[PDB]
């Protein structure tokens, strides 16, 4: 039936590339199906941008995120469809929380899939290319980073966008504010701080009124009971009801992302295998550093897929 010590996550903006699932989808013919059926909610061919681009496109969060919704769903149905064991708990990071409530039957893929390409255009739209900045700083204790963002400020906003493991923390919110961070960081020593390519500075309150309105587009959907508990960002818990699922999906907008939180969660309840469903092995790399012990596995490839497959077999 369920495992109780699996669960699934799915993985966000910077998990996609060029080719993603190409040698998967050889193999399945549900893979290509299924980003045809997210592909009506979304009103772009994802298949076609996701293979082929233009890169630029595909990278432009709008975009990005029904494609990184499509793919998560197209591995899951695969796992499930392949008797792949159910897991107990999802989760996922930022958009993956959407991938996580479309694999809980919460939201149709067709729902999904329109609802974050809103999603990325209302985030779009809060901050148009040249406004807002993220970076990711690694290897310092999160105070320094916290007292550093509070340093730089000013009357602008730089902020913790993502907790995502011990030694990884992405900072977010008016480029100037993210560049004053990085230059305090710099002075105190903090070298490894990278500005990310993303123009959106998610997780921030940059996004707050981005959140409203993804909230309005939220309520004219309709909202499933979840087969499977989803462990939500923004608090590290799973969610009681359709209001709570979509407040704390409102909240997640502006709120960083408490990643870390959300796997120690997973491994309190009881977790030792975790799945990334969908591209990239982002997710699985980030588990690996905030919980040494539990059994973290890519499934993007037809190699990890098969290796995952096998190791859990039922």
């Amino acid at each position: 039936m369920t495992e109780s010590t699996l669960a699934f996550v799915f993985p966000g903006q910077g998990s996609q590339s060029l080719g993603m699932l190409a040698e998967l989808s050889e193999l399945h013919p549900q893979i290509r199906e299924t980003f045809a059926e997210a592909s009506e909610g979304a009103g772009v061919d994802l298949w076609a941008l996701s293979q082929g681009g233009p890169e630029e496109m595909l990278n432009r969060t709008e975009y990005t995120q029904p494609a990184l919704l499509a793919a998560g769903v197209a591995v899951w149905r695969l796992w499930t469809a392949q008797r792949g064991q159910r897991p107990a708990l999802l989760a996922g990071h930022s958009l993956g929380e959407y991938t996580a409530l479309v694999a809980a039957g919460v939201l149709s893929l067709h729902d999904g899939a329109h609802l974050v390409r809103l999603r990325g255009q209302f985030m779009q739209a809060a901050a148009p290319a040249g406004v807002g900045a993220m970076a990711a700083v690694l290897g310092a204790e999160d105070a320094v980073v916290l007292e550093v963002c509070a340093e730089a400020a000013g009357s602008q906003v730089v902020v913790p966008a993502n907790f995502n493991s011990p030694g990884q923390i992405v900072i977010g919110g008016d480029a100037a504010a993210v560049d004053r961070a990085l230059a305090l960081l710099a002075e105190r020593g903090v070298r490894k701080a990278v500005k990310l390519a993303v123009s959106v500075p998610s997780h921030t309150p940059l996004m707050r009124d981005a959140a409203n309105q993804l909230g309005e587009a939220m309520a004219g959907l309709s909202w499933h009971a979840p087969q499977i508990p989803v462990v939500q960002n923004v608090d590290a818990r799973v969610h009681d009801g359709s209001a709570a699922i979509r407040q704390a999906l409102v909240e997640q907008l502006y709120l960083p992302v408490q990643w870390t939180g959300c796997v120690q969660a997973l491994a309190s309840q009881g977790i030792t295998r975790i799945a990334e469903c969908g591209p990239g092995k982002v997710l699985s790399g980030l588990i690996k550093r905030i919980d040494k012990s539990l059994d973290a596995r890519p499934l993007a490839t037809p190699a990890d897929y098969a290796g995952a497959l096998d190791a859990w077999a039922h």
